[PDB]
């Protein structure tokens, strides 16, 4: 029982749930979603350009979301979902959200080199830093958590401190960066593949550092997170996020080396 | 020739240089120096508690050293250091430093049973730690900041408690952790800690010297040291013997008090910790002035000097519009503030405060507001350096508030004929650009004595074994 959501949002390369059925397994019922069938206007690279386009967008996926478990019906709780598409880390990021820790989620991701890879977030060490919570005290300062979380790039807290004076809040309660370095003899110079293999373990970790967090930071307000790498990895950030406990969320997008303010939720 | 550098700073059980003068070498000439009379108060256990009680002891250091040097005159090179005391270790350490690898040191202690070890850490004409960590390993990294380094003869290393003091600290970030335990012997009834003596004192010094000139080639791109000294006093005088503070930078030596550490010595001493807190203090009106202070333009020029968004980031400017006696004790002892800058009118006893519930002046006397700024001197890390009475004829009580306050500025007879607005707007402007208090005052005066009709001479600055900071190297915002 599957339903696949394709985010397709790109106008450069599109792909529909046609290049997704040949690697999903088999279906007694299958689910077809674009979520240019919801008003979301498609945009250049699969980034919106204007605050209004990111509002129609997170809109859109919700109105997605509602559709397809009033369509999958009393059978949502046993619905493998997945993931595809070509938008945004901020789209994937917040629909991995919305969907929450406790359902099914596989995403399928296209490389560079031709590969699909279809990775699930549960079963049927990959941070190697983790920093930012690996001390033992309590912060005493207010204010809201910078997570950066990557397999490409290593933490430029600059950036960060830069984001924050651009957004009024002129105190950060503290960084947190979780960054997977490559296994020695790999040939992919700084960046960490992401098989099917180390899906699950690395959703682990990310959930254990998660709701670790307010046991470093309980005097924090809320958590921007930065994310670096594949759209698996953004619904992956997603579904570690509990948005009762860390609420409020921010996801910025990352254009021309600079950072602007993508999607908050709640708005 | 011989130099006992006596370190009595605990008001305890303490050591004077007759105890220690039987455990060591005869010797021709032997210069005899205490710590307590050059300015040292002493401490519970030889730690100090506040910060400013670890600056004193600093300079008391320093003007001890240089009073050593004085005394022995030429015969500083064939000069022999011994090194005594009851004091911290991070003390110990400093002297250490100050003293360099090229000096003959040699650190004398009394054991837990009475034994007097002698630990010299030079050669006279296998590993003592044993278990080193952090540089056999190839962990090579590249990544900036502070460095931890671990030192000790009793307790393993714990990393949570370094991370958590340079957090609490706020530099978020370590380049890597090292650590230097030196492990006891098989059989040996000392348990968990190795005897240092001096038959081990010359190689524990070479090893710690090896470690500390093979940090940078491990970690290239990092920024300073942070060392947790955790032994004897002779370990610590070796370990501040190995730092070289040129290779490094800034020196951290932190000390344990509770089972946590807290900040007690570095080296570059940043006399400012963070941002400067800026607090200005307004009031007018006192029932006979001179027609209208205008302190809307006064703080239009205070503003416009004292507001960019990333110089507002770097200082924090709060303000206490029309205040009163009751408004100034809480920002004083709520804000915390460096710089204290009134802004009202004032008599030869001083000044007019805005009164209570009746809209006019509280003449507060200059010895009641000399204690209220005591008074706000009581807490626990708290030193003001900066008083600026910009007010008619206060030249006597800045005169008088320079045991409180390091450097402060006051005027004489100019009631605003508008030859004194040039100071304040061009004072700021060269503190905020990175100057140091004497040549911004300088620089203001001569301002405001190119816009006078005469020698106008219409602000005074009064400044002040361990003297307070100077206005030369007062500096407040870096370049």
């Amino acid at each position: 029982i599957q339903c696949i959501l394709v985010l397709d949002l790109s106008i450069d390369n599109a792909i529909t749930a046609c290049s997704v059925t040949p690697h999903l397994p088999r279906a007694a019922r299958r689910v077809e979603l674009h979520l240019n069938d919801f008003g979301a206007e498609r945009a250049p690279y699969g980034g919106a350009s204007d605050r209004r386009t990111w509002r129609c967008w997170m809109q859109a996926v919700d109105a997605m979301l509602a559709d397809a478990r009033a369509q999958l019906g009393a059978e949502v709780e046993f619905t493998h979902y997945y993931l595809a598409g070509r938008a945004a880390l901020p789209v994937f990021a917040y629909l991995g959200l919305r969907l929450g820790k406790q359902a099914n989620i596989t995403t399928v991701n296209r490389r560079d080199d031709g590969c699909w890879d279809v990775v699930p977030c549960q079963r049927p060490r990959f941070f190697d830093e983790v920093r930012g919570l690996d001390t033992d005290e309590r912060s005493s300062e207010s204010g809201m958590v910078a997570v950066w979380v990557s397999t490409q790039r290593d933490v430029d807290r600059g950036l960060l401190r830069a984001f924050a004076r651009a957004r009024g809040d002129r105190d950060l309660a503290g960084i947190v960066s979780l960054r997977a370095r490559p296994a020695a003899g790999d040939d992919t110079g700084d960046m960490r593949l992401l098989e099917g293999a180390d899906g699950p373990d690395a959703a682990r970790e990310l959930v254990n550092c998660f709701r670790s967090i307010p046991n470093q930071y309980p005097r924090s307000s809320g958590l921007m997170v930065f994310v670096s790498g594949p759209v698996t990895l953004a619904a992956m950030v997603g579904r570690a996020i509990n948005p009762r406990i860390h609420g409020p969320v921010w996801w910025p997008y990352f254009r021309g080396g600079e950072y602007e303010p993508a999607l908050e939720y709640p708005w």
